């Protein structure tokens, strides 16, 4: 009907959609099922279910599948979020995570691809070698064959590739075949078992390569020759006075049903651990056994190695592996996020199944001991699983190695074309000798790296050896895929919008736990060296992004992160629930260039105490065209100032032509969007009734209504040249705070920000509000300060000037009174507060005509006239 | 002469110093000698020797003691940089690692001398019961005996630490004496070694609480009776047929010398590892042995804890912490960046050397099975290491019980006040319920807190089994005091100056990988629980830094994030070793507030990649105190905009009164110091002429000169409306740099930029040199980018307009000609590049007299008139 494939898509589909049809069944689901049932199924399920019992071997499936559920989990949530790229799953995740994330992944999954290739050639060999056509003689044969088997795979992968193409139809056709064999036996077995027998010495297992009859004697003739075990077991060969050995004159050779019933219930046995170490005699728990020991022979079968749980969680883990390839077909799919989730999750669910389901029928069927059996011994040299079987068990031995060449295939084509795709990004610079490819689009060089670490591989000649490095590396990979997932959603990483229907990062975060804990129980040794090469390979690629993009190293480094920092500050909520004042400093500058109050930027570093942003904006007057010189001495002249006052900040000078529009331009455009102020910190204009000009009052005045209309807090300090120095400190004092009607966050805030610091640690507080003795004490509570308070009520007209403004913002959503009034006001505070080292004191709006700025200064002076130091504060904003 | 104490100072001291002697010997080097020198030395050190063969031991301490000399050295660094606060060593690490580092440090020391308190105490109880005063039993009776002596240690730290201070100099006077008492037997033990005889049966080694003579028999009055071990071996105690066990009737009890000389040369025979498992029967391959087995009796000294390399490095490491308590009297000295360094490094090196000497001393002069006996067992029940001295081995037992209960006492005093340290700070909020203390200052809820955790330790009644862990939390403290030094003395983190003469970053690295390499072997299990809870407590008070200073936890985060960011990037070299155009975009709005040209960001958005940093400014025209409703809602359009044509970057508006000031105040303001931009990119002033108000170009040659002169460089772009879009994309063309006699860095580096991105990937490159050959091709092979080149030469006249700036600029470091020229330059470019898809193009300087500003726009119109679109290029900079 139709011709598929469940190859990958490198450079060549990409770089086509980058120039300018299946469903899910065909498209994301029989690459994935194809490439998940690998050679394990068939090699070393069947021994880990008799090494671990049935309960065991349960709980090994479920969490290697519980890891790599989440992981799918995670990769899908990864496939919706927002155009889905025509390349393979590589590209996906970077377009997806981010150039570090996608190049650390597809290092740790390449070299995880490179391995299965090789332990799949190592089980082709194994499989043609043990089974097909028949200790250290094994592994060098092995070694030797697999090393001629991957020349020749190499050459065929560079050689026509287009056939592996067409055939990986045919590959899938042996998979599905041989496992719906293995459930056909199953089944079959249950009423008509077939006849495997093995030969078992009392409770100690016996071999059958050799042994012929399971009893030790065999009449040929009606002669009592001794059975050929009795000379492999004894050195006489003829009975005529046997010096047999002690365990073979007591025992009795019996041949037990080596596949009993599916309904026999062997279960009941084989339910438990055994984990026996190296070299031990497997027994049966069942038949009769004498007690004698000592004849250590060469027939009984052995525990091959030294099992434990944490080696079969890694022997069994790249049994599941194989997810990623579920996407190696994006780019050939009508709706991508539709079709790669479920394409992935129900895949793994049905491979998930299968696994669970053969777990409790070898339980069920196959002998307690010749599970244990790790080369299909005692059951006549036949695969143990294939006993398991309708047709007989040559279908599955001939099914395992097509299937095993078949994914050997696979994995040498993904390799080279995933590394590939790594270097022509120029993600990692060395690699880029790696893209290098063939005129049809094909790797070369890739290709032979990938046979070394191939062949590096296959030095290890051993499944059971191989098969941890594989699990460990494809860990690695969907750890980071699963930590990638949860970063990136608790951030609030811009970009990031998952349209997933199941998708939360609780789930990505369980999935990271569960399979960093599935690294570290396998190998600490190989989970710390593959953390460190990942973690590695990250910062690099880190770096090197950073001198591309800003040009330096380091420096870029330190601007990528101030740049992601911003860009994540803006797509979020700009109130914050908290106000804190964000100071911007506006420093007059004198003719000589110098700073005219110092005291200023002391204050500011009392006030914000080294910590938050502190911008000094200063305006010099004049032409930029011919300033700019003294304008780069006179911001290192402030920078000097800020560095020798402490203040930890920014500094910004701007030329222009005149100082009120230099101040109207820094105030609404200093720091970049999200880095905005939200304080202006003025020092008074004194003299100004002694300037004949006027304007310090009228340019203070013109800042005052931008600062408001601005909707920035304003903290103008007088008599600044009286405010105190780093060094000394108040012995004792009082700050006096007089909290009108309104803005009570900036009133109640600052006196609590100011005793913070050690020069005012030792005063006191005292508010003497004028406008509730409760609600303002849970203010104070809330701060932890004792402040003593007290009202002093006056006439309204005496607070006219202040409750007007009220009524005007109530209504929102006279000269002489308002003097006499200022007075009254001077009275009381004076009277209260004379001695006051400073006090706070809240502020009038300007007047809405600019007729009464006169009026408005002279108001502001009474109302401050005989205070040593005064901080006059308006709220200005919403808090 | 003078009386001192080895204990902390906490908030107590360091809140007098905040309001407002000793030399190195009794300041930094006492201190930290008495707290290093714990109760392994006396307890356990003989025991791993003996389990560990010397050389292993003599690698164990030395790993241990390199471990903590590099932390040692990195602890230096942090001491010497600034000035060195009055408090403790938690002050010190506080202020030069910011709070994040100071609070995760700090509780896991104190965890670490909460279990150090608890450790000291089971020793002291443990010298008391076995040795002084006498399986399971064993444990019940040392878990009371610790909860009474502990409660009791407890009440005398919290009443009276005044004598514990007074008495610190009797404890390091009982320590000192008993290693010069140690070091007096192993001398004395050459010549004439002592009388510990010890019982061995064969190479099978006997206990001796009970026996009295290693004689099968003894002989009271001329009568061969049997010795009380025959009533130990043997169920007869008559000899009248005595039915004795296998091993006793074959072998030979006989009196092993127990200490030889030290000169004997035994040393030859436990140079190497036992490491045997639990319950075996210690053995010495030295004395003859019969072979027969079986009697497993209850004499035989057993191995009392399954010994192995990763647990004995865990069992001893307590003895190499306390490094931090040399600088816990800082405040009472006088030269403090002095002496803290090198009285640390020298207590380390006296306490290393005191180590590695006793190692080989009780190698080569104890028997290799008195040493594997871990309760002092036969020899009569005396400390292994007691007898080596040289009065008796009392002076030992009672010097070491002494010395234990005064580090108890020590750590006791030690870790509360640390704790109210912390919890004063404000660091983590729910410790604030510790932060209550005395009317002297001294804690009691901080006291309660590590009585409970001390109990908790206590019952686990066993060294053996405590060890493990304190070493764990105090190796996590030394790990995070050697990264975060590292890390800050990598990214150049500000106010960070080691004014050291020995240590350099690689040291630091070191210990780190070192001291996690120790955490892991010792135990990864435990040592993974380490580390998240470090890490959790680091995230958790660095939100809480953010919630505190910022006003909101997530948001804040970020912007603390930015902020160190922006700080880190201020001290460094403002230059860069590469050029990359980092643009601010000048957008134009018109008066009913639309962008005037999409294409500008468009064009920006292909000229980043996405990538870098973009501020897109624009002036409005106004007064801003009546026009901030407006200026918002530009903002958001703009805003939407840079969403709608990828652009990533910041948006910034500045109300001003004029549209040229606006714009001169916008290209030198943008930006936070450090995050500033590079080019300004312009769109051509179209229809100049047909608008008869002069001041269009005139704003534009404002725009143009306020560029040159700020050295930032610019980007004119022409008949910008017909630049493209980012979904169509170039067949094939011909990006065309015409490079004129200066200023080509920028020339042949944007086409790179703009063919790196998807619309002009299918575009050519051609270098137009006008004013060698070989020069570009090298420059363009170490880009890796290859282009078509084409030389056009022209008269110098033509270029007579460019050149003479060139020479002004040479010697730095007429209009009708110029015209009838730039009109040459017009006929060579289009005869050359009329058909291209971008022409860049240099640009000549505006004249100096801003009267001809009407000759260069014709100058320029004339250049570019026919081309299709054109790139007007200018440096301005370094590059
Ligand atoms: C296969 O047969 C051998 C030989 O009969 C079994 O070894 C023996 O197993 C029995 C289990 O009942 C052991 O008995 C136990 O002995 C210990 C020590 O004496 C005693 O404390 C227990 O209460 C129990 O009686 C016996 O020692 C052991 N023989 C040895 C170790 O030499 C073997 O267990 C059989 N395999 C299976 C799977 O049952
Ligand atoms: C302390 O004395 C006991 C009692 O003899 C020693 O146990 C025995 O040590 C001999 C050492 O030669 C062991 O012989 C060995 O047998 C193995 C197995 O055939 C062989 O491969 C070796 O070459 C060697 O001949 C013997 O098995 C062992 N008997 C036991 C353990 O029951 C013990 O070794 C002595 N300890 C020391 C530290 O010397
Ligand atoms: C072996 O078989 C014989 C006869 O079937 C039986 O008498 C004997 O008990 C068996 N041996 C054991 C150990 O059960
Ligand atoms: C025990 O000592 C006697 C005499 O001293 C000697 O004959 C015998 O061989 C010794 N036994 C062993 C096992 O060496």
């Amino acid at each position: 009907m139709a011709n598929y494939t469940n190859l990958t898509q490198g450079a060549k589909e990409h770089e086509e959609a980058e120039n300018i049809q299946m469903g899910t069944f065909m498209g994301v689901y029989l690459p994935c099922l194809q490439n998940i049932f690998g050679v394990i199924l068939f090699l070393r399920l069947t021994w880990v279910v008799g090494t671990a019992g049935v309960l065991q071997a349960f709980a090994i499936v479920l969490i290697c599948c519980c890891c790599t559920m989440l992981t799918a989990i995670s990769m899908s949530a990864i496939a919706t979020n927002g155009v889905v790229p025509a390349g393979g799953s590589y590209f996906m995740i970077s377009r997806a995570l981010g150039p570090e994330f996608g190049g650390a992944v597809g290092l740790c999954f390449y070299l995880g691809t490179t391995f299965a290739a090789a332990m799949y050639i190592l089980g082709a060999i194994e499989i043609f070698l043990v089974y097909i056509v028949p200790s250290a003689a094994m592994l060098n044969n092995m070694r030797v064959y697999g090393t001629a088997f991957l020349v020749l795979m190499v050459l065929v992968v560079f050689i026509g590739v287009r056939y592996v193409n067409k055939f990986a139809s045919l590959f899938l056709a042996c998979v599905i075949v041989s496992i719906l064999a293995i459930y056909a036996g199953a089944i079959k077995s249950s009423f008509a078992p077939p006849h495997f027998p093995v030969c078992m010495l009392g409770n100690r297992t016996l071999s059958s390569r050799h042994i012929d009859v399971c009893s030790k004697t065999k009449e040929i003739n009606n002669m009592t020759v001794p059975s050929k075990l009795w000379g492999f077991f004894c050195n006489s060969s003829q009975f005529f006075n046997a010096t047999c050995d002690e365990y073979f004159v007591h025992n009795n050779v019996t041949s037990i049903q080596g596949i009993p019933g599916l309904a026999s219930g062997i279960i009941t046995e084989n339910l438990w651990s055994n984990y026996l170490p190296k070299g031990e005699i497997i027994e049966k728990p069942s038949a009769k056994s004498s007690d004698v020991l000592g004849s250590l022979n060469h027939e009984y079968v052995l525990v091959d190695i030294t099992t434990s749980f944490t080696l079969l969680v890694g022997i069994f883990f790249p049994s599941v592996t194989g997810i990623m390839a579920g996407s190696n077909r994006s780019g050939d799919l009508k709706d991508a996020q539709k079709s790669i989730p479920i394409g992935t999750i129900l895949a793994i669910l049905t491979t998930s199944f299968v696994y669970l389901s053969n777990v409790v029928l070898f339980g069920a069927c196959i002998e307690g001991v010749v599970l244990r059996d790790k080369f299909g011994d005692a059951v006549k040299g036949n695969l143990v699983v294939g006993t398991l079987s309708w047709p007989s068990p040559w279908v599955i031995v001939i099914g395992s190695f097509f299937s095993t060449c078949g994914a050997g295939l696979q994995s040498l084509t993904g390799a080279p074309r995933l590394l590939q795709a790594i270097a022509k990004d120029n993600i990692i610079p060395f690699l880029r000798v790696f893209g290098h490819s063939k005129a049809n689009g094909e790797p070369t060089w890739a290709l032979l790296l990938t046979a070394a670490i191939a062949e590096l591989g296959i030095l290890i000649a051993s499944l059971d050896l191989v098969a941890p490095i594989l699990s460990m590396f494809f860990l690695m990979c969907y750890l980071f895929v699963n930590l990638a997932c949860a970063l990136q959603t608790l951030l609030r990483t811009p970009n990031w919008r998952p349209r997933f229907r199941y998708y939360h990062w609780a789930l990505s975060f369980m999935g990271m736990s569960i399979c960093l804990a599935l690294m570290f129980i396998s190998s600490w040794y190989y989970a710390i060296v593959a953390m460190v090469i990942a973690g590695m390979i990250y910062k690099y690629i880190e770096y090197q992004g950073a001198e591309k993009e800003w040009g330096d190293g380091i420096r870029g480094l330190s601007l990528s992160a101030a740049r992601f920092a911003l860009l994540r500050l803006e797509e979020g909520p700009p109130h914050t629930k908290n106000w804190r004042p964000q100071l911007l400093v506006l420093l007059k500058l004198d003719e000589d260039l110098h700073v005219k109050h110092p005291r200023l930027l002391t204050f500011a570093s009392q006030l914000k105490a080294g910590k938050g942003l502190t911008i000094v904006g200063s305006v010099i007057v004049g032409n930029f065209l011919e300033n700019y010189g003294e304008a780069l001495a006179a911001e290192q002249t402030i920078k000097h100032l800020m560095e020798a006052e402490k203040v930890k900040g920014f500094c910004q000078l701007v030329v222009a032509a005149k100082l009120r529009e230099g101040i109207s331009h820094l105030i609404q455009s200093c720091g970049l969007g999200g880095m905005k102020h939200n304080t202006v910190v003025m020092g008074w204009p004194n003299g100004w009734r002694q300037s004949e000009d006027a304007r310090a009052w009228k340019t203070f005045i013109g800042t005052v209504r931008v600062t408001t209309a601005a909707h920035l807090a304003l903290l103008v300090a007088k008599n600044i040249s009286f405010f105190p120095s780093n060094v000394e400190q108040f012995s004792e004092g009082n700050i006096d705070v007089w909290w009108i009607v309104h803005d009570g966050g900036m009133l109640m805030l600052l006196p609590f920000l100011l005793k913070q610091h050690k020069v005012w640690r030792k005063c006191s507080i005292r508010i003497f509000t004028v406008a509730m003795k409760k609600d303002l004490a849970t203010f104070l509570y809330h701060l932890r300060i004792e402040a003593e308070v007290e009202v002093v009520e006056m006439h309204d007209s005496d607070i006219s000037a202040y409750t007007y403004e009220r009524d005007l913002m109530m209504e929102q959503r006279s000269n002489v009174r308002r003097m006499h009034t200022a007075v009254k006001l001077n009275e009381v505070i004076v009277n209260k507060s004379h001695e006051a080292k400073l006090v706070l004191l809240n502020m009038p709006g300007p007047p809405r005509n600019p007729e009464g700025d006169e009026n408005y200064m002279e108001f502001l002076e009474v109302l401050t006239e005989g205070l040593e130091r005064v901080l006059l504060v308006r709220g200005g904003g919403s808090e």
